[PDB]
């Protein structure tokens, strides 16, 4: 199966790449979205943080990993 | 175990690699098959599209991801 199937970002991170955690939007504490997806969505007043990913894939557009209100303009 | 052969393709994609979505053959909207397997199969009149994968692996030969009549000639 493909990582961007079903309208999901799936941008792939290297081990030391930064991304965003958003405690307001996440399904669980391992979820995260890429900086572009964060910047093209609405997380005003959310409890978000820049994190080091340890690799992985962006969850934006995946409703089983991230609340849809937290999707960016390209995956909403 | 082996990655390919044994009636399974398993080709692994990078983030930006293209592949084929075939809505006629897919088990679900996140499935995809690699360009060689698409070109070695029968998708005449199927509703297929070239897509960007976001990584992942080819579903050709995996009956839980892809209808067998959409398997290429090399993965049964
Ligand atoms: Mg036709
Ligand atoms: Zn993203
Ligand atoms: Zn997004
Ligand atoms: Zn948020
Ligand atoms: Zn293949
Ligand atoms: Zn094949
Ligand atoms: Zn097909």
């Amino acid at each position: 199966r493909r990582g961007s199937g079903g309208g999901v970002c799936g941008s792939v991170w290297g081990q030391n790449d930064i991304a965003y955690r958003c405690r307001t939007c996440e399904n669980d504490p391992t979820c995260a979205i890429c900086v572009p997806c964060f910047q093209n969505g609405d997380h005003n007043s959310h409890d978000y943080s820049i994190i080091y990913t340890g690799g992985g894939c962006c969850d934006c557009g995946d409703e089983t990993a991230w609340k849809p209100d937290g999707f960016c303009s390209n995956h909403k």
